[PDB]
């Protein structure tokens, strides 16, 4: 397809790995680029931690309030919201909104605690059917994104089906699902990003992620003014392991997707 040439066009003149999945869920149509390679997840993990959560309240019903102290050894290398909550507490709700929206790492590793570890997280991955998605390490590390290490990676495919059944399907009960819309919607860090790439007049939730080797990525539900919703994925990693973040990337690819809608 022209699209499929222009986001390898697109991919040759930026000089990494670009990942793209697109589905269209008015006649579930998929548009895929690398879409079974392996990609860092990075921040972009922290969706499944926040859903798996979010799944365990729904038997837990007053599990999101559940107040949860941040001591000064929990707080990693980036934590713009535990920061305002140190030798205090915050919800697991508060945590959820810190993860997705702002990115905050100590919140992301607070989750995962919550699920068990990383094996928790992964378990709800396979509870709902995704198969690639492994989560093998906290905060940080987890962003090391060495290229070939399947630790901590999915697949662009995946992580559209996923994020599709997360956000527009019933993996996750009503309260929960629209709970976690909510949270997409209210994303900080996207702005530059997926969102960058289209109409200002669509409603756009996403979760950014960035690591080592310029790995910059974004997952997002987009509502198109009159118009079914569509999952879009992007990942990007780079072979330098100190190259800078490339979100003017996923702005291009998503500008190249919304091309042809």
């Amino acid at each position: 397809s022209a699209v499929q040439q222009k986001l390898a066009a697109l991919e040759k003149s930026s000089g990494g790995r670009l990942g793209v999945a697109l589905i269209d869920t008015a006649d579930n149509t998929q548009v895929l680029y690398r879409g079974d390679e392996r990609f860092p997840m990075c921040s972009t993990s922290k969706v499944m931690a926040a859903a798996a959560v979010l799944k365990q309240s729904e038997t837990q019903k007053q599990l999101l309030n559940q107040p949860v102290e941040i001591k000064p050894a929990d707080l990693v290398n980036y934590n713009p919201i535990a920061e305002k909550h140190v030798n205090g507490t915050m919800t697991l709700a508060e945590l959820s909104a810190a993860a997705l929206q702002y990115s905050d790492n100590t919140a992301m590793n607070k989750l995962i605690a919550q699920l068990g570890g990383p094996g928790g997280v992964t378990a709800f991955a396979r509870a709902i059917g995704d198969e690639t998605f492994r989560l093998d390490r906290t905060e940080p590390t987890l962003n090391t994104a060495i290229p070939g290490d399947p630790r901590d990676t999915t697949t662009p495919r995946a992580m559209a089906q996923t994020l599709r059944q997360l956000t527009l399907g019933h993996a996750l009960g009503e309260t929960q699902r629209a709970q976690l819309v909510t949270w997409l919607k209210g994303n900080t860090t996207g702005a530059a990003s997926i969102r960058a790439g289209l109409p200002t007049s669509w409603t756009v939730g996403d979760k950014t992620g960035s690591g080592d080797y310029g790995t910059t990525n974004d997952i997002a539900v987009i509502w198109p003014q009159g118009r079914a919703p569509l999952v879009l994925v992007t990942y990007f990693t780079q072979p330098q392991q100190n190259a800078e973040s490339r979100r003017d990337v996923l702005a291009s690819a998503a500008r190249i997707i919304a091309e042809g809608l």
